[PDB]
């Protein structure tokens, strides 16, 4: 399972969906060091760009084999390979905005590929998100429960609004391997500290570059 994850892997995304109606697809590449947790993707928005809304909301639907497990916590991402496994999201913003994600990660000829499909309704015309005044999520720790065979993940986080301020929202993530779970070692309780960062932008955010630096802990 772990043997086909090597300390680079490079993976591909193709992301569509409709926020407030408004209809888009993106691309991205990029690349990682699993057992070190981090990884860059370079994004490209190719339909409907530029995005009416702030590219923040799509952000974190680009990556979970990439999460550095200290020796005690089995990795259930890694052991799910080569079938690799799903997740399905939903997001809940303070201000009314409410987005469903179904993404598939699979493993092609040592490629990692992600197809994920977004859904967004009732973000407010005068909120941050469909005014494009955010400035990056604020570092988080998601809490991950054995679930039915899967994870359960559950995080708090708080998005930079420009001008100051946070835009709090929650999110439920449900994590489930596409291999049978009788060949995979399951965690307990533990807890993941993401940081998400942007480190280059460009015409209106219709190209994005995203690091992200996520290491699993004991709660």
């Amino acid at each position: 399972g772990e043997e086909l994850i090597k300390e680079e892997m490079p993976m591909k995304v193709v992301l569509e969906g409709t926020v407030n109606g408004h209809q888009f697809k993106c691309t991205g590449e990029g690349e990682g060091r699993p057992y070190e947790g981090v990884q860059t993707m370079r994004i490209k928005v190719i339909e409907g760009g530029p995005l009416p809304f702030a590219f923040d909301i799509l952000a974190t639907s680009f990556s979970r084999t990439f999460v550095k497990h200290p020796k005690g916590i089995p990795d259930y991402f890694k052991q799910s390979f080569p079938e690799g496994f799903t997740w399905e999201r939903v997001t809940r913003y303070e201000d009314g905005g409410v987005v469903t994600v179904t993404q598939d990660t699979s493993l092609q000829d040592g490629v990692l590929i992600y197809n994920a499909k977004v859904r967004g309704v009732n973000f407010p015309s005068n909120g941050p998100v469909m005014q494009k005044k955010t400035k990056g999520w604020e570092p988080n720790t998601e809490m991950i429960y054995p679930a039915d065979g899967g994870l359960r993940g559950y995080t708090d986080m708080a998005l930079k609004v420009d001008g100051g301020g946070h835009l709090h929202c929650s999110f439920v993530t449900e994590y489930r391997s596409k291999k049978t779970v009788g060949n995979i070692k399951m965690p307990g309780v533990y807890a993941i500290d993401h940081r998400l960062e942007r480190i280059e932008e460009s015409d209106n955010e219709t190209y994005v570059v995203q690091r992200e630096v996520a290491v699993a802990k004991y709660s």
